[PDB]
């Protein structure tokens, strides 16, 4: 538990997100099974499908 | 795909979250199949694990 809350934080901190987002890695991360590098590949796609949602859509 | 971004932004207003973290959403929704009971479920157990270790670490 403690370690997976190291993981959360690990992830936090690549994303540059505040500590508030900490439930959000959380959800993100045991999704994954603890699996790092996907969850920040997931996290990846959804940058880019809301960037695109976005640009082709006039935002 | 369009709609799926809307659950995104309703699961996204629902827990008063900047538009900067759609991505977030997208992640959450898309692991638990679009079914916006359960990731906002999943988001109130990262609230609570988040919230428990920080009172129960000093902080």
């Amino acid at each position: 538990q403690d370690v997976f809350l190291d993981y959360c934080q690990k992830l936090l901190e690549k994303f540059r997100y505040p500590w508030e987002l900490m439930p959000l890695m959380y959800v993100i991360l045991k999704d994954a099974d603890a699996n790092i590098e996907e969850a920040s590949r997931r996290i990846e796609e959804g940058q880019y499908v809301v960037n695109e949602y976005s640009r082709q859509h006039n935002l």
